[PDB]
């Protein structure tokens, strides 16, 4: 809880990327995106948050479905 940032950035989706709000600090709220036409498959989002003595991020690695 102190100098803040604890969570490791998330690997970039496939057809996709993911973005930085402000800071990869604890408390902040991350988006992921991806290529016209498909729809992210989880939250559009993330949450650092701590899981005890690892923190990470809530949202799992967000995937592309791909829509006709």
């Amino acid at each position: 809880e102190a100098e803040a940032k604890s969570c490791k950035t998330p690997p970039d989706p496939v057809n996709g990327m993911v973005h930085v709000i402000t800071d990869i600090q604890v408390g902040s709220r991350i988006t992921y995106s991806c290529t016209t036409g498909h729809r992210l498959i989880g939250h559009s989002s993330a949450e650092c948050i701590l899981s005890g003595n690892t923190a990470h991020w809530s949202t799992k690695p967000p995937i592309c479905q791909r829509i006709p």
